[PDB]
């Protein structure tokens, strides 16, 4: 089984979360392809993958905005091949702001409208992800056993 993980991370929290996810999947037998949103092209990006995990941090504060590297991919999500694709989302945020991990809802909602199958509720991490390594591994385990 092939799984693709694309993450948008500026201070490295969502990136750390992605690597933690990759390990879990990799150990469970998956062939994981983890890429930084900054280095990918939307066009047919999900082609050939059995599972796609999208991670992205939230910004803007006074409004909901996605991590800059992920925006291009988001704006072109209709060209990724999400139709019937088994996907799940995650991201890091800070409850101190008004819209906690809003980036995760935005991606989930658009993936849903594009015909993707969200196999698990998004992983929403508050603060340092390392302090939540247990929730991350479990979430990865959960999505993995629900495809
Ligand atoms: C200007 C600014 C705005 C932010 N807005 C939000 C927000 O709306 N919602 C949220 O959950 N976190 C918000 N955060 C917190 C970040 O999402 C948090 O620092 C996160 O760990 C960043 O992840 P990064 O390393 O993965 O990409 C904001 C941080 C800054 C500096």
């Amino acid at each position: 089984a092939k799984a693709l993980i694309v993450y948008g991370s500026t201070t490295g929290n969502t990136e750390y979360t992605a690597e933690t996810i990759a390990r879990e999947l990799a150990d469970a037998g998956y062939e994981v392809d983890s890429r930084d949103a900054a280095s990918v092209e939307a066009g047919g990006l999900f082609e050939g993958f059995d599972l796609v995990l999208l991670g992205c941090s939230t910004w803007g504060d006074d409004c909901i905005e996605l991590q800059d590297d992920f925006i291009p991919l988001f704006d072109s999500l209709e060209e990724t091949g999400a139709q019937g694709r088994k996907v799940a989302c995650f991201g890091c945020g800070d409850s101190s702001y008004e819209y906690f991990c809003g980036a995760v809802d935005a991606i989930e909602e658009k993936l849903k409208n594009l015909g993707a199958e969200i196999v698990q509720d998004g992983l929403r991490i508050d603060g340092d992800p390392r302090a939540a390594r247990d929730d991350i591994v479990g979430w990865a385990h959960d999505v993995r056993g629900a495809i």
